[PDB]
């Protein structure tokens, strides 16, 4: 990705260097009064929450590139009382204090422009996914989250679109859930061949997923076209 | 809202003035190739999606002071087919083609942070209704609708907290069924043209997540009944 390299050159340019991280560790955590701006530069991290009695509840899934904030730019306070949590093997993020953050998109404006448009592209996401769930409820949302990762992961071979994406991510990626993406599997929608996935019926994945996978034309077009 | 009216000005001081809309008009709709940024300064709006068939699908509602936009910042393009229609019986927005927005946010970084905050509100409000929800079903989100409704418009009489809002303002915002089990509840009550919430903490126990949204992005007027 090329608009995400250069908003890593402009940290490194201010002297902000790259921190790895593991399965299961936080790069942010609920509890720190400190907030920060997270650029993920590689791997893939979840932002999750406790509710009052203890059960984790998953809210959303990021890859990197992205950047994702646990403050306000403004007011520096927490937006939510949420943990970055890492799912695959490894992770690279640079972690920037959202107190100097602030400072630096300042000083520019095609980094500003990148960090505004991954909001953007996150208060779309959500509206989408929203109306997907409205029409098909958790279906629709299964197959957008499907859809995304074939746009993301796939390469068309002869067995379907192939999921490139080791399967101790993809099973990272509950009994509601799981009988879903298995009735898919039953009807052929995905199919298990070889140690690998591959998607069969793509267009049933669009067809109760139509808002996002058109956020997913509108955000990533380049990648939508591959496949499409 | 101080920070609201510091943009106002900003954007009135460098030639833009408002815009004054009526209930059923759109600010921006779906199939308009030109894309906006469109800070709502009053009127309460929503934003709706129109499939193939007509459908009206309701995904947003906004009140004054805040900003939509409907393309990206960068490459000018939409965010998504979808319209602003106003709901109150009026609306005040300053209407600003995208291409023009780069230019006053280029020349400042408080009224880009302004901009950038709220898109931030809004992904924690969906985050948060997307917990409450996967928690409590529908009975949260009503409750939540009705908290932060309760929480903005909220005006204590001897029958309860009032919803200090117009019928048809509320009456544009299953849903029927656990609304008469609220009033079963001892929770929310109907009589003179609008509700009255007598029973907050039932609510607050139902959208804990958003109360908590609420509580920090809007505090000011979470600490009104808190
Ligand atoms: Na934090
Ligand atoms: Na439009």
């Amino acid at each position: 990705n090329a608009q995400a390299e250069e908003f890593k050159k402009y940290l490194e340019t201010n002297g902000i260097k790259p921190k790895q991280f593991h399965k299961k560790e936080l790069i942010f955590n609920q509890w720190d009064p400190q907030e920060y701006c997270i650029f993920l530069y590689d791997g893939i991290t979840k932002l999750t929450s406790i509710s009052e009695n203890g059960t984790i509840m998953n809210l959303q899934y990021y890859k990197g590139a992205f950047v994702i904030m646990s403050g306000f730019i403004d007011t520096e306070t927490s937006v939510g009382y949420y943990n970055l949590e890492v799912i695959s093997e490894q992770a690279t993020a640079y972690v920037i204090k959202i107190n100097e953050l602030k400072e630096l998109l300042s000083k520019n404006l095609t980094h500003f422009f990148y960090v505004f448009q991954t909001l953007q592209k996150q208060v779309s996401y959500s509206l989408a996914k929203f109306n997907d769930f409205s029409i098909n409820g958790k279906l629709g949302s299964i197959c957008g989250q499907l859809l995304i990762l074939t746009y993301v992961y796939g390469k068309e071979t002869p067995d379907g679109i192939k999921i490139t994406l080791d399967n101790l991510t993809m099973q990272e990626l509950s009994s509601a859930v799981s009988r879903i993406i298995s009735k898919l599997k039953q009807e052929k929608v995905i199919v298990y061949k070889n140690s690998c996935f591959y998607v069969q019926n793509l267009d049933y994945l669009k067809r109760y997923a139509p808002k996002l996978d058109e956020w997913f034309y509108l955000a990533c077009p380049a990648t939508w076209g591959k496949l499409n």
